[PDB]
């Protein structure tokens, strides 16, 4: 590791039964927990729903930890690890989503692929109506080599309102790992377009509880 990586992303998913698939690349310090990506769509595009429901699953490498608290993540590397994840609204809509981070030659390879249902056809998702999520604080769990994460997530929309989703992941290392006591996962992740190219800037930073 060093304060400069790169990464690169390819997502195949779809949302409501149509399919697409997402490339780009990013930058990052992972000891400073920040990130900034680059994504395109490449096919299915221009997508019909708010971007917002994918984002989150585009990598806590980037998480800024204390010295002193066991790095799951960090101490994966150079292998990785994989996480398997639920997402459930407000809204009766669902998904699921999972990613492999590793590494290459040029810096860290996100392979990841999404599965979204039941977003209602008039709602504000498929509406487009999405903005960004609120500042988030994830509970990370230890138990027999796995972390689990737990976090209550609210989509600012327009005018206003907010859509209400549970996010629970299971991150799984290659390799036995020192693991963590139970903490949290302050996440602020922001989204900005010009149409052609989606940028997403997460900070993260891991602290004890109390």
């Amino acid at each position: 590791l060093k304060e400069d990586m790169k990464m690169t992303y390819h997502m195949d998913g779809s949302v409501n039964g149509h399919y697409f698939t997402i490339e780009g690349e990013g930058t990052g310090n992972p000891f400073k927990g920040q990130q900034t990506l680059k994504l395109r769509v490449t096919k299915g595009g221009p997508l019909p729903f708010a971007f917002d429901i994918l984002s989150p699953t585009f990598n806590r490498v980037f998480t800024d930890y204390p010295e002193d608290m066991p790095d799951y993540f960090k101490q994966s590397l150079p292998e990785g690890y994989s996480w398997e994840r639920t997402m459930m609204y407000d809204d009766g809509a669902s998904a699921t989503a999972s990613a492999r981070i590793s590494l290459d030659k040029n810096g860290f390879v996100h392979k990841s692929t999404f599965h979204g249902e039941n977003f209602p056809a008039n709602g504000p998702v498929m509406k487009k109506k999405g903005v960004n999520w609120e500042p988030s604080s994830e509970t990370i769990t230890a138990s027999d080599g796995i972390l689990k994460g737990d976090v209550t997530m609210f989509l600012v929309l327009e005018g206003g309102q907010r859509l209400k989703a549970l996010f629970q992941t299971t991150y799984k290392a290659n390799k036995v790992v020192k693991m963590p006591p139970r903490h949290k996962i302050e996440h602020r992740l922001v989204r900005s377009e010009d149409g052609d190219t989606v940028q997403l800037q997460e900070h993260a930073v891991a602290k004890y509880f109390t």
